[PDB]
C-alpha cells in the first residue's frame, strides 16, 4: 500500500512512535518518505553484500529480519521479512522500534543522516492533525 502523508503519520502516533527513544514523529516520517515513499511492498537488493532492504522503513535483512537467502545475517526482530510488505504496518513499527533499541538509534539508516539529521522536519507533519 502507499500511504498518504497524514493518513501514515496519524497510523504512527497511534502505534506509539512519537518520542520512542527519543525520536519525534517528523523524524520517522521523514525516515519513510525518503526510504520508500511511503510504500510497504518496496524491496530494494544489495547486490554489494547479497542483503535486501524491507518495506516502509527498508529494513535490512543482514541483522533485522530471516529472507534465508542472505549470508551470515541474524533476525533480531524475530520475523520472517514477508512480515515487512503487508499493508498493515503493526510488524514493521515493532522491528523499527527494535532497531532503535541499538546504540546507534535513528542513525542506523544512512537515508536519516543524509535528508533528515539537523533539517527542519516540521514539514513531513504538518496539517495531520497529529
Amino acid at each position: 500500500k502507499v500511504f498518504e502523508r497524514c493518513e501514515l503519520a496519524r497510523t504512527l502516533k497511534r502505534l506509539g512512535m512519537d518520542g520512542y527513544r527519543g525520536i519525534s514523529l517528523a523524524n520517522w516520517m521523514c525516515l519513510a518518505k525518503w526510504e520508500s515513499g511511503y510504500n510497504t511492498r518496496a524491496t530494494n537488493y544489495n547486490p554489494g553484500d547479497r542483503s535486501t532492504d524491507y518495506g516502509i522503513f527498508q529494513i535490512n535483512s543482514r541483522y533485522w529480519c530471516n529472507d534465508g537467502k542472505t549470508p551470515g545475517a541474524v533476525n533480531a526482530c524475530h520475523l520472517s521479512c514477508s512480515a515487512l510488505l503487508q499493508d498493515n504496518i503493526a510488524d514493521a513499527v515493532a522491528c523499527a522500534k527494535r532497531v532503535v533499541r541499538d546504540p546507534q538509534g535513528i542513525r542506523a539508516w544512512v537515508a536519516w543522516r543524509n535528508r533528515c539529521q539537523n533539517r527542519d522536519v516540521r514539514q513531513y507533519v504538518q496539517g495531520c492533525g497529529v
